[PDB]
């Protein structure tokens, strides 16, 4: 399949290059593959989910989205036109406040519900969690990660946008899940991105569009924009059976495009998030 006009970040994963607008993807699409976005709520009701979001938790007096974060996320997941896996249906877990903020008990309880909760849903195809979420390090809050992780689920964590070493933060330095980095369109490290030896791979990251409450769209950059393309590919490797959960975040590794990106530190991994699908 081939969506024209595409946002850069969808292109880019389907390309040996930068600088094209056209994404393409096997049009099994992530169906029947699930991703939890765990965040600050899911607006399901944006035309662009297609009923195929809902919100199955929350820690708050609401689950619905008042900040745009995790809707953002989740379309870059699995929205119709700015989605990796446009075909996975996406389950909402409001751990983050409507000003985007959470406490790390509640985080751990989040990832606890999501490996427990799986097994109330329909995921033939496999199971994805992303976590477009961080702050210092905490071994607990690593070890609900590696968890969640554990349990059969591929998580994809945010490197943290503080343009430093992501061991100092969580649940970026857990080793077990997937750290992802961000990249722009001229396939620079983005400037706020956290680098590394705990990272595993780099997605798009500056200047993503994505959906937003009330209805909406909007073009935000972060390392939160990152992690749901790598989880969104996750879905959609695992639909086409190419992987698993537990080995996912290795094989994008492996069929990462290599060696492409600039101003990545020695040490950290110079990889690209690419789904090597041939049209």
């Amino acid at each position: 399949a081939a969506q024209t006009n595409a946002p850069w970040g969808l292109a880019r994963i389907s390309s040996t290059s930068p600088g094209t607008s056209t994404y393409y993807y096997d049009e099994s699409a992530g169906q029947g593959s699930c991703v939890y976005v765990i965040d600050t709520g899911i607006e399901a009701s944006h035309p662009e989910f297609e009923g195929r979001a809902q919100m199955v938790k929350t820690y708050y007096y609401s689950s619905r989205d008042g900040n745009g974060h995790g809707t953002h996320c989740a379309g870059t997941v699995g929205s119709r036109t700015y989605g990796v896996a446009k075909k996975t249906q996406l389950f909402g877990v409001k751990v983050l406040d409507d000003n985007g903020s959470g406490q790390y008990s509640t985080i751990i309880a989040g990832m606890d519900f999501v490996a427990s909760d799986k097994n109330n849903r329909n995921c033939p195809k496999g199971v994805v969690a992303s976590l477009s979420l961080g702050g210092g390090y905490s071994s607990s809050v690593n070890s609900a990660a590696a968890r969640l992780q554990s349990s059969g689920v591929m998580v994809a964590v945010a490197a943290g946008n503080n343009n430093a070493d992501a061991r100092n933060y969580s649940p970026a330095s857990e080793p077990s899940v997937c750290t992802v980095g961000a990249s722009d369109r001229y396939d620079r490290r983005s400037s706020f991105s956290n680098y590394g030896s705990v990272l595993d791979i780099f997605g798009p990251g500056t200047d993503i569009l994505s959906t937003w409450i009330g209805g909406s769209t909007r073009s935000i950059s972060g390392t939160s924009m990152a992690t749901p393309h790598v989880a969104g590919l996750a879905a959609y490797l695992m639909t086409l059976g190419k992987t698993t959960a537990a080995s996912a975040c290795r094989y994008i590794a492996d069929t990462a495009n290599k060696g492409d990106l600039s101003n990545i530190p020695f040490g950290t991994v110079n990889l690209l998030a690419y789904n090597n699908y041939q049209a």
